């Protein structure tokens, strides 16, 4: 396909604002409709996942309008995504060759555990992702992901309106099929708001809980909560001076210690690009995905920036997520002038490994506009007690949130977004087909499992977060108990069988494995012991011995009961096939390489000879996926064949769950 510059030229011809050029791509028009079936407040990632999944699950059934306050897709923290997210993108028609032009490659998770009392000592836990012919994970700049899903939504019959705000003071939400009146303005100052008459309102306003807060007070869990502070840094081409052995920038890297952990995420940034030019680039990429353009014939990221007049750079997202019972010095003025900067730099100099690590990175000033060099957010975890009611439901962060760790926010949270999307079709039809009293009663009963799932979801994720945090207080418990159990309980068994029809049903059974009984049994034993040791103290060595022995005893039985075949010793660098810890083991599959020209991390497969980010050609390591232990040519062909195309929906087939097999 020849690239078109439709939006760039339309914007210049009409001198259109950012919101006006975006809204001009709507199928129904740039102005709000008088009526809709569903109105979604908020076009964050979940509001858009919801609208995309609802239209894809059953096309041409629901008229859906998404209302977003930002004039263009705004900055969000939350950049790391997991295989279930990519699978969802692939099911919606965008595979890795196209996504990697916009987003950074993610190949597994790596954890480094720093000893607080023995500075310089550390251990690690490293895993790999998948071959390029299997799947990819992504590090996403959120202004780009929300733009991608906006354009994709607009191309699938969904209207998205930026620069428009739901007025929750005058909005009326009623049950049955009686009808909502959603008031939409451009802000407080706008005294000519519009009304959308509609059947279902979806609260996707994130942590702001703009609608469901009216129905219940925000709920907090017992015990300590977490604070976060972060910033953006350069992304070094040469990672060889990082003070951790075998470090690789294309993981989501975690620097873990008693007080909390640091995330390190390498990703490309498009900041500075005009919004109209970005729409043209994204539209071109989708036209290429529609036509099936092969990766080596698709322009590279930097070539796209030249074609469409964009700005492109590599950055590292680095942030702390620490417990809010940490004692800080009263005066931190020596480390900066703002609290976020002060606490970031104070914590770095508390660990020599963190300071040696950070000395590979240069701070970026105001990457996302003035005042964005430093970010801080306090008291992260919460839950919404009420997530549905007459005429409305909530999804995503509006239901609750725990912690960045293991990225449940996007990847687990999309279970609610996609289930609500599926449920939205019968919800709307019930109201159009039955009198008001019975309609409301039938909708209420239909949503009882959705309410019950949300109610138990956040507490389970909260226990999962505390489980990892307490084990991060020791360099043996971290990798050998917490990491091991999250990977065994949470690896996505039978993901290659998921399709659009089963996606929500599968996703709600995942929960990162946090509902697995043996997982909860080990987590409760560790939490119960470690929470009795004050944070400023080292864990007694006998406590670590006992928790380790208890964990390994429960592990051996649960691993023997799992009937899912997996080359565990190839995926986890430090463990054998039976998930036994091996002290000196370093062997692992090799799925990626770093481009010598631009530093971008690449997936190895024989049909991607050039760097997808800068276009530089490689010389035969792409065919050099290293399987260790090796696979025959037939086993390798069989692996790739399983992941080629998702199977058609077979209503006779029973859904296979991602969690380990029950012991029976
Ligand atoms: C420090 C930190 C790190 C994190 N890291 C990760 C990670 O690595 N991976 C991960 O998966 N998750 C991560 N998360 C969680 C993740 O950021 C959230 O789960 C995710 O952004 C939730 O998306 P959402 O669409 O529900 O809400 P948001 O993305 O917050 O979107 C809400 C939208 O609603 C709009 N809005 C608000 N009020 C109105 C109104 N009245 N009218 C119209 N629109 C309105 C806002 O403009 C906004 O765009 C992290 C969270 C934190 C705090
Ligand atoms: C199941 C997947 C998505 C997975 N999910 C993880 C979660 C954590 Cl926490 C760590 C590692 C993984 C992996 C690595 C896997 C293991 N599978 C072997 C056959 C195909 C596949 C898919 C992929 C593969 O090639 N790599
Ligand atoms: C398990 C059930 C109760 C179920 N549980 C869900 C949870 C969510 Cl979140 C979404 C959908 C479902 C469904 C619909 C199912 C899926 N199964 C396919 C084989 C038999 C069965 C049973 C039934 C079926 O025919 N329909
Ligand atoms: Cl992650
Ligand atoms: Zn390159």
């Amino acid at each position: 396909p020849t690239p078109k510059y439709t939006f760039t030229e339309r914007a210049a011809a009409g001198n259109l604002s950012d919101a006006e050029i975006l809204n001009s791509n709507n199928p129904t028009g740039s102005e709000l409709p008088d009526e809709s079936d569903v109105v979604v407040g908020g076009a964050g990632i979940h509001g858009l996942i919801y609208a995309l999944h609802a239209s894809k699950y059953k096309p041409n059934n629901l008229k859906i309008s998404v209302i977003e306050k930002n004039t263009r897709p705004g900055y969000k923290i939350g950049e790391s995504t997991l295989p279930i997210f990519y699978t969802w993108c692939k099911l919606h028609g965008i595979s890795a060759a196209y996504l990697l032009r916009l987003f950074g490659l993610k190949d597994g998770l790596c954890f480094y555990f720093l000893d607080r009392e023995n500075q310089g000592q550390y251990t690690d836990f490293c895993s790999v992702g998948a071959p390029g012919l299997v799947l990819a994970s992504l590090q996403i700049e959120r202004p780009m992901s929300e733009l991608l899903f906006t354009i994709l939504a607009q191309r699938n019959g969904v209207n998205v309106y930026h620069g428009r705000e739901v007025d929750f003071k005058s909005t009326v939400v009623q049950g049955g099929g009686q009808g909502n009146k959603i008031a939409v303005s451009r802000g407080k100052y706008d005294s000519t708001p519009k009304t959308i008459d509609s059947a279902l309102f979806v609260d996707a306003t994130g942590r702001f809980r703009q609608f469901c807060s009216k129905k219940a007070p925000r709920h907090r869990f017992d015990g300590w909560n977490c604070n976060a502070f972060w910033g953006y840094f350069t992304a070094p081409k040469d990672e060889s001076k990082i003070p951790f052995d075998l470090y690789e920038g294309d993981h989501t890297n975690h620097l873990c210690f008693p007080e909390g952990w640091v995330w390190v995420i390498r990703l490309p940034s498009w900041e500075g690009s005009p919004i109209a030019n970005l729409m043209d680039m994204v539209t071109y990429i989708l036209e290429c995905a529609d036509a099936g353009v092969p990766g080596d014939e698709l322009p590279s990221s930097e070539e796209l920036a030249r074609m469409f007049g964009l700005k492109f750079q590599w950055v590292t997202s680095i942030g702390f997520a620490v417990r809010n019972d940490v004692k800080y010095p009263e005066d931190l003025s020596a480390y900066g002038t703002r609290e976020a900067e002060q606490k970031f730099n104070y914590f770095v100099q508390k660990y020599e490994l963190l300071q040696q690590f950070m000395s590979n990175f240069e701070l970026i000033e105001n990457l996302y506009g003035p005042g964005t060099t430093w970010f801080i957010r306090k008291t992260l975890a919460y839950q919404s007690p009420v997530v549905s009611g007459p005429g409305w439901l909530a999804i995503g962060d509006a239901c609750g949130f725990t912690n960045p760790l293991y990225s449940p926010g996007i990847n687990v949270g999309m279970s609610t977004s996609t289930w609500a999307a599926q449920l939205s079709h019968p919800i709307v039809e019930i109201g159009k087909s039955a009198p008001a009293d019975a309609a409301e009663s039938s909708i209420r009963k239909l949503l009882v499992p959705y309410d019950d799932y949300c109610k138990s979801l956040v507490p389970a994720l909260e226990q999962m977060n505390r489980f990892n945090y307490v084990c991060y207080r020791d360099t043996r418990l971290g990798p050998q108990v917490a990491c091991l159990w999250q990977f065994f309980a949470g690896i996505e068994r039978y993901l290659s069988d998921v399709n659009i029809e089963t996606f929500a049903h599968y996703a709600i059974k995942w929960v990162w494995g946090a509902m697995v009984p043996e997982y909860q049994q080990v987590a409760q034993k560790c939490i119960e012991h470690i929470e009795t040791v004050p944070l400023d103290e080292r864990l007694p060595d006998a406590m670590v011995d006992e928790l380790l022995a208890f964990s390994n005893r429960i592990k051996s039985a649960a691993v023997a009961a799992d009937d899912f075949s997996l080359r565990w010793d190839a995926i986890l660098r430090s463990f054998d096939r039976s998930l036994n810890f091996v002290e000196g083991k370093t062997s692992r599959d090799i799925y990626t390489r770093q481009c010598s020209g631009c530093g971008a991390w690449l997936q190895l497969r024989p049909d991607w000879k050039k760097c997808h980010s800068c276009g530089l050609l490689g010389t035969e390591p792409q065919t050099a996926v290293t399987f260790d232990p090796p696979l025959t040519a037939e086993e390798e062909a069989l692996l790739y064949a399983a992941w080629n195309t998702a199977p058609k929906y077979d209503p006779s087939k029973e859904l296979k769950l991602p969690t380990p097999t029950r012991p029976a």
